């Protein structure tokens, strides 16, 4: 009644890198139903990215761009709670008091931390180390039912979890103060696979780029890369659905079906003794910039409008710290320490 | 002109644990004078207190107690900035972005942390081991040029130098962010020893009672302790300064001067042809008793009128807060964040 009845969801954007169209398949294309079937959160975690050097200049505008990408896909200030994470204080606050819950070894057998630990060497830095506690405190503080979780991320989640769980029985046992939270399950499971190896799942950070397509990427470049893609060995050339011997062209018809709203048995029946990938490969990449570029459209406008991101920050904070502070507040009380008056 | 003028100081105050008539006499007694001469701010430290596990409402009080010892001795929420640490939300905020700048290394290889982590085993928490860095965010965020550390903080104050300069280096080469804080020099070397092992430093931490007396130690108690203090075994008695061949007697020599205002001349020449320490012994213990119920009696009026110690928390909150917020701006831009709007 009303907010009240569904769950609370937390989403973590990144400001940096460019998100792929798996990412847009596989989670923002849906942003705009779940905004109306959850409580949710979008914190651009610019906190984050610094524990990695990021050029200043560069992380400025990245912040920007994924507020704008945000925007594009349709999450609204007024429905969504919607916030760039270092505008609201109560993020690192309650990052403190939940590193003082959290064991040194729960830290240190971190996967990702392991990896970062010996890219970087002695240079590895504190913030890589203990970013899963502020990840805790980020969903924590709304008291998120659920949050949407990579691969990459699912051990950090559930550090979370036990964060939560330990501070819970120590103060509060039979009221507890902190929601344990769950991964999201996303409402498509999108299969968009590497362009010109499509056994391997497509990504975003993949060094190869002829593999991937961009959200923002321009529109000759997606037709291009489309045309170079992976089809198969069948001969004469027969565009029918099957991931198993026919991966390349399964890629392709489920892009051109995400594109069109065509199914597998229309397109089929599209192609029927079409003898050639060529036009069909045409056909999808066609379809797919004519899927973004009015994603891109939106973005590119609302993303030079800096009077209005400045609106959707400012109000989004408020409202994000209105609800972050009632949580910081109990866990101060909690934990003993006099409330400022 | 005018503040602008003297130097900076920041003083970390801990609430836990009772301050002992050393750190009266060699430090807090001279802060009434310092407030004077220095541009000083007094950090009840709070956050740093939950890195051990505090009962709530113990802490809760030990934070109390603390912000009226210091009001107690003459700190004036006027004339420097006394606050608690928890109600000024920038210094867990710049806690995390400098823990981005600290190398695992560089805190690992800190004493404090290995006797912690040998003493608490897998328990050890990642506040334990993160709280150089939230110490160094506590002096940085003022502008320090100097800060009172014991024997145990230098190590720390040591990385907020480093961190300090590392910062400055990548972000701030010509005109620099930070100020490199120094050791604060205190201007009363006084030499306390413990009662019953004249030879040792008296610590507030000793587990052996015997040993110390504390800033709010019942004078009853006092006397006792001082009647019970080690004297030395030269016969006939014969009150004389001599650190070396007579340490009990200099010892009780050097409260008894400080109670009094006595030189070593005068006291020397008051007990001529005394050869007993017995009466010596019970001068002390009454100027001891004369010297601390003041400031006790203070105390205890200033620690129970709630009304007054929410207005200085709350004042000093906001004026820390005011110059916190200033420096803590100047690194995010620094850092490439968007500015809150
Ligand atoms: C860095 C990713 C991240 C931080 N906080 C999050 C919260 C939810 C999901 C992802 C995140
Ligand atoms: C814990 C002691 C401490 C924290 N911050 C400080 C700043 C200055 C001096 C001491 C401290």
């Amino acid at each position: 009644s009303n907010a009240m009845s569904k769950p609370i969801v937390l989403s973590g954007v990144q400001p940096s890198g460019e998100l792929s169209i798996g990412n847009y398949l596989g989670a923002l294309r849906q942003w705009q139903q779940m905004q109306d079937d959850y409580d949710c959160q979008y914190c651009v975690v610019d906190l984050h990215a610094i524990t990695v050097r990021q050029d200043p200049q560069a992380l400025h505008e990245a912040t920007l761009d994924a507020l704008a990408i945000c925007l594009a896909v349709g999450v609204d200030p007024k429905k969504s709670t919607l916030f760039v994470q270092s505008h609201v204080p109560e993020h690192a606050q309650l990052g403190w008091v939940l590193n003082c819950y959290t064991q040194m070894g729960e830290l240190s057998r971190m996967t990702q931390f392991k990896d970062k630990s010996a890219r970087y060497a002695n240079d590895v830095n504190a913030g890589l180390f203990g970013y899963p506690v502020l990840m805790a405190a980020d969903i924590l503080l709304y008291g998120a039912h659920q949050v949407p979780v990579g691969s990459d991320q699912k051990q950090h989640l559930e550090l979370a979890r036990d964060i939560a769980t330990r501070f819970n029985n120590i103060y509060s046992p039979e009221q507890p103060i902190f929601t344990i939270p769950e991964p999201y399950i996303p409402t498509v499971n999108a299969r968009v696979m590497s362009l010109q190896d499509a056994t391997k799942k497509m990504s975003k950070s993949d060094d190869n780029r002829k593999n991937v397509i961009t959200l923002l990427e321009d529109p000759k470049s997606i037709i291009k890369k489309i045309n170079k893609a992976q089809t198969d060995a069948e001969t004469p050339p027969r565009i029918a659905y099957d991931v198993e011997n026919k991966a390349g062209i399964a890629n392709l018809m489920g892009l051109y079906s995400a594109a069109t709203g065509k199914t597998f048995a229309e397109i089929e029946a599209q192609y029927a003794g079409v003898e050639m990938y060529g036009p069909f490969k045409k056909d999808v990449g066609e379809a797919v910039v004519a899927m973004l570029e009015p994603v891109q459209a939106e973005y590119q406008r609302i993303r030079n409008d800096r009077e209005y991101l400045n609106s959707v920050m400012r109000d989004g904070a408020e409202k994000a710290s209105a609800k972050a502070l009632q949580t910081l507040k109990k866990v101060y009380a909690a934990v003993g320490f006099v409330a400022r008056p």
